[PDB]
């Protein structure tokens, strides 16, 4: 049966929680929630609970809220955050409108984890990887890869988060959605490591642009204007008269570019930052390239069950998508101890 709530108020909010939580402190908020570090007393963990703001207070935030437990509900793997707990005050759908999730705690973003060595690289791209492996062969794309959206512990282990705590996102992103390309690869995420790698080997940001227009101009000073290869793709004719407008310019030589970076880094960001997205890398093939060669172990490096997204193209009521979350709440099994 139900646990036994109890309720306190935390940033400005109440927060109704199972008491098997204790101590809950306040980490920061994001976009669509809040986050609070607590105790996990039936586990002896510490973990971190989100409480959801205004889940269903229009169509557009249910069908989110949905989206986002459906998600969180679906990976299992070391190197993405998963659930241990999905939670709800309420007695009864009638009640339902709040929703709480729980993970385990993590220590730092990579924000704040940023002088790496090269041995650190390696370990934290490659756990960035694995997780990225896992996650796209669900057909999952992130589209928001970034510094903050990486959580770390002191011993560097790493997992992707699908919203970190709220540095411009745009700086780590692939030139095609900037341009509002119709559709995206995979390797949308792949440039996204690719500009991540590159920060913490350097220290610096890779395209700190102060615009879209800016980051382009950044991106294409280093990787080059297109070639007729990727011109013959290009369906939008303004982007194409465009495009054919800029003064060329050649590709840099990255091993000038990353000066002293180990030269299997170089080589790697070279195959992850192309401008013509079907010829990056993948991340199944980046983890066997001989950078990793330290921890890549291919009969450790999962994919993931199907995940049917078919949600996504249907437009339901307010009430509709709530129930289907309380669907998931109610069906939640929580991972073994
Ligand atoms: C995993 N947590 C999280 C979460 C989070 C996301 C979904 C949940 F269900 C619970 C926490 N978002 N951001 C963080 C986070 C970011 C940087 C460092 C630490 C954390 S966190 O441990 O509070
Ligand atoms: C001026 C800089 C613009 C460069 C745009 C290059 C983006 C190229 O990547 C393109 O990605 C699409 C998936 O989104 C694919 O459908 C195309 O085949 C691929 O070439």
């Amino acid at each position: 049966e139900r646990p036994t709530f109890y309720r306190q108020e935390l940033n400005k909010t109440i927060w109704e929680v199972p008491e098997r939580y204790q101590n809950l402190s306040p980490v920061g908020s994001g976009a669509y929630g809040s986050v609070c570090a607590a105790f996990d007393t039936k586990t002896g963990l510490r973990v971190a609970v989100k409480k959801l703001s205004r889940p269903f207070q229009s169509i557009i935030h249910a069908k989110r809220t949905y989206r986002e437990l459906r998600l969180l509900k679906h990976m299992k793997h070391e190197n993405v955050i998963g659930l241990l707990d999905v939670f709800t005050p309420a007695r009864s759908l009638e009640e339902f409108n709040d929703v709480y999730l729980v993970t385990h705690l993590m220590g730092a973003d990579l924000n704040n984890i940023v002088k790496l060595t090269d041995d650190h690289v390696q370990f934290l791209i490659y756990q960035i990887l694995r997780g990225l492996k896992y996650i796209h062969s669900a057909d999952i794309i992130h589209r928001d890869l970034k510094p903050s959206n990486l959580a770390v512990n002191e011993d560097c282990e790493l997992k992707i988060l699908d919203f970190g705590l709220a540095v411009a996102t745009r700086w780590y992103r692939a030139p095609e959605i900037m341009l509002n390309w119709m559709h995206y690869n995979q390797t949308v995420d792949i440039w996204s490591v690719g500009c991540i790698m590159a920060e913490l080997l350097t220290g610096r940001t890779l395209f700190p642009g102060t615009d879209h227009i800016d980051q382009l101009k950044l991106i294409l000073r280093l990787v080059g204007t297109p070639g007729a290869e990727l011109l013959k793709k290009i369906s939008s004719e303004s982007a194409r008269n465009y495009i054919q407008s800029l003064t060329q310019m050649p590709k840099m030589n990255f091993a000038n570019v990353f000066i002293g970076a180990n030269p299997l880094a170089v080589d790697l960001l070279e195959k992850m930052l192309v401008l013509d997205s079907d010829k990056r890398i993948t991340a199944a093939q980046a983890l066997a390239h001989a950078y990793f060669a330290q921890y890549h172990d291919p009969d450790d490096e999962p994919v993931a069950d199907p995940y049917d997204q078919s949600f996504e193209s249907r437009d339901l009521l307010i009430d509709e998508w709530k129930s289907l979350t309380y669907d998931e709440v109610i069906s939640f099994v929580p991972p073994p101890l």
